[PDB]
């Protein structure tokens, strides 16, 4: 089973690949300059390009196992080989995986099409598996088999739908709604197909898909929500933890060179976005807490030390 | 399976294509002029034309993979080849995909019917897939197969409905409600068809359609709502996120040239529209919050720094 | 399958065509004169005629793909060819589609029966599909097939109801409630038909009809409500959005020439009509909001700027 | 299938035809004189006759497609040909459809039996279908087929009820509760009929009838209510909208000539009639609203403009 052919044929596989990338950058990024000399306008334009490059970078990381983003500066096509000491980026460009040749971590350069580019100009998001000692995608052969069977169910349905029922007529001698014959041994029987096998197969395939991935839309066949809301509790969902880990890895990969070589810092906005009503409810409860604290302080005679100890053992104070 | 023939035959496919475009522009746009010299009346007329062009632009993006909108100015048919430096648009016109020839991003012109038009006069909304290295529509072959089977179920039903039941009469020698014969070996039997195959096929096809798309009307067969209301929480629906991403892409595509070449800015109104009752409830709660804050400030003795810190850690203040 | 024959035979198809037109004009229109010189009495009479013409215009738009309304002035049958600069209408008349010949948008005149009429005297409501490059009705071949099968179920029922049960008597030699014979090989058997096929077909046809249209009465077989009430929330129904889009298109089509050539403006009343009790409940809540705001303003010491900022961030104030 | 024979035979069809007419005039009318010179007593007597004529007029409109009401004045049988300029009616009389000959809208007279009557003396309620270009009744062939099958079910039941069970006795040689025979090949078997076909047919016919009409009594087989009560909300039922449209059409037809030629105006009372308890509850809530408004006005210091703006944005004030 070829992953490229399945990607071409199945929109389900395409959505499974792209949903994580879409959800990671859904709430936006924050870009900041250590020097604090770049105008916010240009910083914001650079950010938009970074989001555009990072989308394809995460997609390539999920499909191939590695992603490449070039940080373009005001330099020539030949100067890309030379390392960067300190510079301000002009933009970001995602590099296609099929046009990139990299010989490993021991080398400090890649070949792009044959333009030689130093690795200090590249943001690299890689999935290295130490048990396999190689870069691997997010899917295995079993997952490909599950998707293939899920698509093959409907191919089998299409192969038989036209003749799900037909007549079997045996006759040796050969408007009204009557079929007449004179042969005494003649027979007429309806031949019918069945779909219970495919229904059971669909149920088992759905169970396997739900067991093989954590993306909520893929498991539930677009029936469930992403579970990235605010429930007033710390018990987050599995998808939240997965997205947080992906965001942390992307942040490490980007800041490993943005800060050292380009003097920039990138951050992901919070996965959970509060609503205006929830924000107001939070302000009211905190104001009530402050009022209660003021009433306690004003109408008590606690020794200062006890007051200090209460201060450290309080979260807000 | 040809997508054009399915579009011609099936209203379900037409609705699936057009529902996203209809929902994206349902709440309207905002058009603004940086120079602040155009009268709002003409700005509003230009906006209506922009909405009309953008509807067809999103439809063509979803069906073909790319959409073209020409920004018409007070120029001649020959002057469309020349670039634009700074100008005020006279309107917007959607360009048919079949009459447009574009050789790629490396070229800065297109051919329309053979009128040569510079790309600075065109708003381009394209879906480029880096894994496939080509522009792709929103559907795949599997989705077309699902729609084809969904339509073929009822063709099969129509092929057999007239003779779902008929009589099989065997007789060698050949008002009242009695059928009489004298042959001792004669037979009379009712031949019946079955529909359990097609019912099971419909169930599986519905499950596949729900798994292959996120548009709520298409998945639920017009049984569910769009889920674009206000629930007082930040946990938005999947359709909301999809529409927000589409709106962001359209905004980038339009503002990439409206601002640089025509000095205009476009924005999408909010997907969620509050009701008058909800607006009043929000005002009451915010007034209560302000009253509580004033009571806290007036009847407390907090050091200024603590008050400042409370100010930064409050969302509203 | 011919749409005219189905319209003639089926009341279900007639209702499906006419329900949208009936619901669009159910709450009435508003007619206004820019010059503010026409008496309201004549304006109201003109409005009634406009509603009468617009009903048939929307019906023809839904059945044929285009609708024509002539704006009749105090002119002769020959003067209808000449354009209109500025005039006051005497009325409105719907023009039958079969008697109208139009050669396209490139032409500025139509032929009616052969009276030549300039297009500036005509309100045109057209459904142009850019993918098909032609005017199309609101239905496709699949929808016609569904309606045909829905009607054919009961034709099949009528074809067999009289002999759903009958006796099969075999006898070679040939009050009381006893049937007697002397032939030892004689037989007597009841022959019965079945209706499970047609019941299953009805279920599948209902599912297909619900999937192929958004009109709530057609989908639910007159079992559901139109969903155009007030729920105190912004989450409107799909039918509301569809009717709003239709109303917007009709408003654009009418005002494209009523204002430029006749100095008139037309508007649709709101789809949602509040009840008297709901209106009172709204007044009470807004008065409570104003009282709370007055109490906040009177008993606080907020700096003016803060008060201003609260004013902009409040919806009502 | 003949509609007259079905009307003769079926009370269900008669009720379906007459229920709309009965519900339209159930709450009464209002008759007013523009001159304000007729005594209310005579106006009320004229109203009763108008209701009596309008009942049959709506029945004829529903059964035939057109209805005729003559406005009788103090004139002779020959003077009915002459037009009316200004006159006061002496009464109203419904004219039978079968005795009326009308050649179309292009003619201004009809023939009644051969008395020639000018159309200015006639109230005409017609259902013209522009797609069919003819006057049509409220039913189609499919609805007639449904009613015919509904009646034919019980005819089939009556055709077999006496011999639903009978004995089949085979015997070649031919108090106690024992049937004895000596023939060794003799047989005795009970022959039974079945009713599952007719039960399923009844279910499907009920579904079709509910889909083909909006009258709640006809759809539910007299099991549901008319849904014309007060629910404190604006979400009215489908039957309410249908009756409102019928009332509006009847009002237009009557006032098209009552006002121009006879100086009279007719109106329909409201479809929804409030109960005494509901009226009291409404008064209490409005008095509470007025008290709250007075308290707000008396104990506030709002600038006059703000007070004015609150006045326009309030429904009651």
């Amino acid at each position: 089973i070829s992953s490229l052919e399945l990607y071409k044929y199945s929109i389900f596989f395409r959505n499974y690949i792209e949903n994580v990338a879409e959800d990671c950058l859904k709430n936006g990024l924050i870009l900041e300059s250590a020097a604090h000399n770049v105008s916010e306008v240009e910083l914001a334009r650079l950010k938009v390009q970074l989001k555009n490059a990072l989308l394809n970078c995460i997609i390539s990381y999920r499909f191939h196992g590695i992603g490449y983003v070039l940080v373009k500066t005001k330099d020539t096509l030949i100067d890309l080989e030379q390392p960067v000491n300190i510079e301000l980026p002009i933009g970001f460009e995602y590099l296609d995986y099929e046009y990139v040749r990299d010989l490993g971590v021991d080398f400090d350069h890649i070949t792009y099409k044959a333009v030689k580019i130093h690795k200090s100009r590249l943001i690299i998001y890689e999935n290295f598996d130490y048990i396999l000692k190689r870069y691997v995608p997010c899917y295995t052969e079993s997952f490909l088999l599950d998707i293939y069977l899920f698509e093959k169910i409907y191919v089998e349905i299409e192969r038989r739908i036209e003749n799900h029922n037909f007549l079997f007529y045996k006759d040796e001698s050969l408007n009204e709604g009557m079929f007449y014959t004179a042969t005494p041994s003649a027979s007429l029987e309806v031949i019918k197909y069945d779909l219970s096998y495919l229904k059971e197969a669909l149920a088992l395939i759905k169970a396997k898909i739900g067991a093989d991935t954590k993306e909520p839309l893929t498991r539930s066949f677009n029936e469930q929500a992403k579970g990235l809301g605010n429930d007033g509790k710390g018990d987050r969902s599995n998808y939240y933890d997965f997205l947080k880990g992906v965001q942390e890895q992307v942040e490490n990969s980007c800041n490993l060179k943005l800060t050292k070589y380009f003097g920039l810092d990138m951050k992901f906005n919070s996965l959970i976005m509060l609503s205006e009503e929830q924000k107001v409810e939070r302000d009211i409860k905190l104001i009530e807490l402050y009022s209660k604290y003021n009433q306690l302080i004003q109408s008590s005679s606690f020794n200062n030390e006890e007051l200090a100890m209460l201060k450290e053992k309080l979260f807000s104070f």
